[PDB]
DNA sequence: CAAGTGTGAGGAAAAGTAGTTGGGTTTTTTTTGCAGTTGAAGACA
């Protein structure tokens, strides 16, 4: 559902997981890495789930001999994907993007699709209200501060935006027209995007993620 | 191509502390009336 919720891809990736993903067994949380150097044993189950997820997509889309997934179909999904508001979720992912990290969302900062800009300032006026409460900077200082905020009344000197499954539905429809070198390029293009998404919620390692990817790649070819 | 021991530093923050200054009393070490009086210069016998 996260994106190209290809209903079939749930069972695809569940199957490869079925496959060599811990001898077709639900990944359990790794162990009590007692040692202090915390090596990348890479046993964090999810990290591998996302890896199988990614792999599945391109393997699945990189050998859909029957041509079940049309050339022009793959980019359409990536297309429709091209960001968009979020019945709360995508707005959230913007808020996480804004921890100014490795610059994958930094520019989103820059762009920040109009309103996204607006509902952002809304969430700032509500949820960094706690912000704080100076005590011991002479009462006078406090008064001054109040006055300043004063002379800045501000805060106002379809309910419009939509929910999660609404957005999900509507891009599922935005692709609803379903029934060589370029597609390979498109596939790579799409995979980078998900790499962005899944990686962005998590500790990424614009390499480790990759390292993780590499790992099971190796794991797999022992058929 | 690959997994596995051993292990040093980089990093964060509130409060404190630094440096520089200034402030700061405290401190500490013009005549305008009266009547008289003395001393005075000058004269004299």
């Amino acid at each position: 559902m996260q994106c190209a919720l290809p209903p079939e891809f749930y069972f695809y990736t569940k199957q490869v997981i079925e496959f060599e993903e811990t001898d077709i067994r639900n990944l359990t949380l790794w162990e009590r890495t007692d040692e202090r150097h915390t090596g990348r044993v890479s046993n964090h189950a999810e990290l591998r789930v996302l890896s199988y997820f990614m792999l599945t997509i391109n393997w699945m889309l990189s050998f859909d001999r029957d041509r079940q997934y049309p050339l022009k179909w793959i980019l359409s999904l990536t297309e429709s994907l091209t960001q968009r508001t979020t019945t709360s979720e995508s707005i959230g992912r913007n808020i996480v993007k804004v921890v100014y990290p490795d610059k994958p969302t930094s520019s989103d900062y820059f762009q920040w699709s109009e309103e996204e800009t607006l509902e952002f300032l809304k969430w700032m006026e509500k949820q960094f209200l706690p912000t704080q409460t100076s005590m011991e900077m002479t009462i006078d200082q406090k008064i001054a501060r109040r006055k300043l905020y004063k002379i800045f009344p501000l805060d106002r000197e379809d309910t419009h935006q939509l929910t999660f499954i609404e957005d999900l539905q509507e891009r599922y429809a935005k692709q609803t027209p379903f029934f060589p070198p370029a597609r390979k390029e498109a596939i790579g293009r799409l995979l980078t995007h998900i790499a962005s998404q899944l990686l962005v919620d998590f500790a990424i390692s614009k390499e480790q993620l990759k390292d993780c990817i590499s790992r099971i790649k190796n794991a797999c070819l022992h058929r």
